[PDB]
């Protein structure tokens, strides 16, 4: 109830530096990260550090969008992972695209606590 949602936004969205950002990446830091009891359809992990995306809360990198959410001034190497195959249960097949843009999340006391999924639903 207390800057957990903050956390937790970190578990499902962060990751520092990935190594290769392909298939198996996915498959595995999706399990490491808890995302596949039902398997997840879709999930974008940004990279670089966390200064920069706490930033997005504030006028520094970060604009007003849409309703209630804010969209980074700066891009961010990101990686979406999305669920190969249908059935969401394990085992979880995902496909791996690696980009470079902004993202948009939604804070709450200066803090990022959400990801908004639909600009990685690239079709």
């Amino acid at each position: 109830q207390d800057n957990s949602r903050y956390t937790h936004f970190l578990t499902q969205h962060y990751d520092a530096k990935p190594q290769g950002r392909d298939d198996r990446y996915c498959e595995s830091i999706m399990r490491r990260r808890g995302l596949t009891s039902p398997c997840q359809d879709i999930n974008t992990f940004i990279h670089g550090n966390k200064r920069s995306i706490k930033a997005i809360c504030e006028n520094k990198n970060g604009n007003p969008h849409r309703e209630n959410l804010r969209i980074s001034k700066s891009s961010f190497q990101v990686t979406t992972c999305k669920l190969h195959g249908g059935s969401p249960w394990p085992p979880c097949q995902y496909r791996a695209t690696a980009g470079f843009r902004n993202v948009v999340v939604a804070c709450e006391n200066g803090l990022p606590v959400h990801l908004d999924q639909s600009i990685f639903r690239r079709p």
